[PDB]
């Protein structure tokens, strides 16, 4: 929509209030022109119909149970956009600052969130397994990764190169937690997962096996349920994750942590230089001791972690 720039004020899936960018033309939209080519959230309207409309709200203010889920669809978007271009000089997916699309209220009492190739999808969970997805800032980073994916590397969505594509997706969507610094954690969709029972998540990266997740690459599922493990198969990768940044002693094999801030140089090199549509795990672990020796050199005590962390879950 063409009109003037300006901000309103609501509140999100959680009950906290924020601040949010958005364009005035008779009514006001949720559009942001600050972020590349914007960023533009719509309303489902529990429909499958995609995208569905332009949220329209006539007096700025975004306090309405129905406004939460898009208030934090819009405000989650901007943050990623933020940390791709402020952390790793990346502007938006596809490095061309191209529109970010996402719609919530997707369908009814819809138990999932994902990014469908061209945009973003929210489903309002059925209020006992999930609340409103984009309520979860890891959720939201986690699958707008999956453009950055896309865009890159290419990874298949099947295998092992699929659940190195959902590893990925689930580290970059905890270093923008962290980045947030809104609550930080190693767990993914602990906001917005259950709400009635404390402390859980959907998945751990710290320790994947606390959920039934293989923590090793000889424990790895080998059916074809879930695309072949993607979801399952992305705990070996996010807990080598989780040892490089942080460290310990994992069935024997001790790593020094080297922090998330090389974690995420590691990775995102290795994600946009090296890694192809159809790479294996081990095609995984020399692409990350590649990047981690462009970065650092050959005798760096980050390449020596790198090594360690994959030699921990079997990977070689
Ligand atoms: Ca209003
Ligand atoms: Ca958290
Ligand atoms: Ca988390
Ligand atoms: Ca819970
Ligand atoms: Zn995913």
């Amino acid at each position: 929509i063409t009109g003037t720039s300006t901000v309103g004020v609501g509140r999100g899936v959680l009950g906290d209030q924020k601040n949010i960018n958005t364009t005035y033309s008779t009514y006001y939209y949720l559009q942001d022109n600050t972020r590349g080519d914007g960023i533009f959230t719509y309303d489902a309207k529990y429909r499958t119909t995609l995208p569905g409309s332009l949220w329209a709200d006539a007096d700025n203010q975004f306090f309405a149970s129905y406004d939460a889920p898009a208030v934090d669809a819009h405000y989650y978007a901007g943050v990623t956009y933020d940390y791709y271009k402020n952390v790793h000089n990346r502007l938006s997916y596809d490095g061309n600052n191209a529109a970010i699309r996402s719609s919530v209220h997707y369908s009814q009492g819809y138990n999932n969130a994902f990014w469908n190739g061209s945009e973003m999808v929210y489903g309002d969970g059925d209020g006992q397994t999930f609340i409103p997805l984009s309520g979860g800032i890891d959720v939201v980073a986690h699958e707008l990764t999956h453009a950055v994916t896309d865009y890159t590397a290419g990874l298949i969505y099947q295998n092992e190169s699929g659940a190195i594509n959902e590893a990925i997706s689930d580290i970059f969507g905890t270093l923008v937690e962290f980045y947030a610094n809104k609550n930080p954690d190693w767990e993914i969709g602990e906001d917005v997962y259950t709400p009635g029972i404390s402390g859980d998540s959907l998945r751990s990266m710290s320790d994947p096996a606390k959920y039934g997740d293989p923590d090793h690459y000889s424990k790895r599922y080998t059916g074809t349920q879930d695309n072949g493990g993607v979801h399952i198969n992305s705990g070996i990768i996010n807990k080598a994750a989780y040892l490089i940044s942080q460290g310990g002693t994992h069935y024997g094999v001790s790593v020094v942590g080297i922090g998330r801030d090389k974690l995420g140089k590691i990775f995102y090199r290795a994600l946009t230089q090296y890694l192809t549509p159809t790479s294996n795990f081990s095609q995984l672990r020399a692409a990350a001791v590649q990047s981690a020796t462009d970065l650092y050199g050959s005798t760096s005590q980050e390449v020596a972690s790198v090594k360690q962390a994959f030699d921990a879950v079997g990977v070689k």
